[PDB]
């Protein structure tokens, strides 16, 4: 059967090739977690085709409903096989699905636009005048959300009850809001993805301090399935015969603008 | 009780000073000690740390297909749980299970200060400074493995190298390093690496990037019902920043250069 492969549109991960529009099925896409996608396939020997997530998340349980949407949520409900896209490996997601050794790691950063007065999550806590917030429904938010660090549990009970919201709908919304606030919003995100940013035109934002925190990206499954264990050890793998430096380096350095 | 096997290898796992007044778990003091009490606590079990008895993280031996060091104990039933800075390994999860990883880590050289090595490709290009890896261990493994031109040509080196660049031990390693007057170097993870930079007598440095990027994980043997609980303790001592602290514990805060 050919596996349904949940992903994201998320730079450099995935985005739509230039000419897509002439282009069909997996050929649409382009990116690290395509050219993964592709080489997980082949070594584990299985056709696939790749679906964008239908309501553009990453993936959380709605604490009323109790459903899980996003990528969890299609590989929860049996709409998706598998999920290869920038997922971030927690406790609360492992219950529900299962994820691969990680194949990159990443931590939480804070991206400002250049000049901006802060060096660190110690200084944006510490002041009022520049406005800071995360991605609505994803794995930042709820390390937040969730942190008995001082520094941080501060930070969340400032963007919690910031009017109005500090929280962005996409990863494109949140660089774009930097970009125009001229100093006076910072967003708190993935250093894979303020990383890649930062050497994109037009060139204006900066990644500052260090990563709040460690994790990574999974590749992932629905509890129990047989493509788990071969997707791990395909991970593996490709990590050491090199696979997995090699797509960092074409996708984030050798693509760099500035 | 659950078995744990270990290893001496600091700052994860070392004697205390006063060792020989105190009895069984209590002897010792690390990084690994310190996550063993953690996840014994989270998961409710008794424990027992015992160090690996070979002295190896483990390996395969080529003709006979015997695994030797933690690996070993764990594959031939000997211990229940490996908690060490234990790579995490292709041909050692076809035989064991291993957490996600609780640290990151990568191949790092170490150098006695004022040696003029800046990178793999430095040390490859000239013969005046020897090098070599641990024994028995996934750095070695590496470099066997290897199709990337400037480790390939570092291995071709290293295996036929007369005396032997090959260490038993990181502490061997380390202080062939320092008496060496600059003519031998050491590849070995970051982690260890970065740690010596830290301690007494201050004369060694990690120079360059990392050549690769892994992990060490909790292992246990395949099928175990300790490895699905002992994950979930992993990932939610990350997340509530224990690792983060253990590791600030025990390298930074232990910091005298
Ligand atoms: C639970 C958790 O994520 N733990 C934290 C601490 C360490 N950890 C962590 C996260 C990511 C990595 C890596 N990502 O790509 C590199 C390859 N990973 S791997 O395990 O070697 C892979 C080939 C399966 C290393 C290595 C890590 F050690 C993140
Ligand atoms: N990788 C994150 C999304 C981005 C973020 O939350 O900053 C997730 O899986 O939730
Ligand atoms: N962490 C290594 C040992 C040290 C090394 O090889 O540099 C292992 O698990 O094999
Ligand atoms: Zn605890
Ligand atoms: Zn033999």
């Amino acid at each position: 059967k050919t596996v349904v492969v949940t992903t994201i549109l998320e730079s450099p991960y995935v985005m739509m090739k230039k000419n897509h529009e002439m282009l069909e099925g997996n050929e649409r896409y382009e990116g690290y977690c395509v050219d993964l996608a592709a080489e997980i396939a082949k070594h584990c020997g299985f056709k696939y085709k790749l679906t964008i997530v239908g309501d553009g998340k990453y993936g959380a349980r709605d604490a009323d409903t109790k459903i899980w949407n996003g990528m969890v949520g299609e590989l929860v409900y049996g709409k998706a096989d598998i999920a290869i896209a920038p997922l971030t490996i927690t406790l609360v997601r492992e219950e529900v699905i299962d994820f691969s050794k990680p194949f990159m790691s990443l931590g939480i950063s804070i991206m400002i636009k250049k000049g901006t007065p802060i060096e660190s999550a110690e200084d944006l806590s510490k002041q009022t005048e520049i406005a800071y917030g995360t991605l609505d429904s994803g794995s930042t938010k709820e390390f937040f959300r969730r942190s008995k660090i001082a520094v941080f549990d501060k930070m969340w009970t400032y963007m919690r009850s910031a009017e109005p919201s500090v929280f962005v709908r996409t990863t494109a919304e949140g660089v774009a809001r930097v970009r125009k606030s001229k100093g006076k919003y910072a967003y708190l995100l993935e250093s894979t993805m303020n990383e890649y940013i930062e050497q994109r035109k037009p060139c204006d934002t900066m990644k500052v301090g260090g990563n709040l925190d460690s994790k990574g990206y999974g590749i992932a499954t629905p509890k129990g399935s047989s493509l788990g264990n071969a997707v791990n050890l395909a991970v593996l793998k490709l990590n050491e015969q090199g696979l997995l430096d090699k797509l960092k380096n074409k996708w984030w350095y050798d693509k760099g603008e500035c």
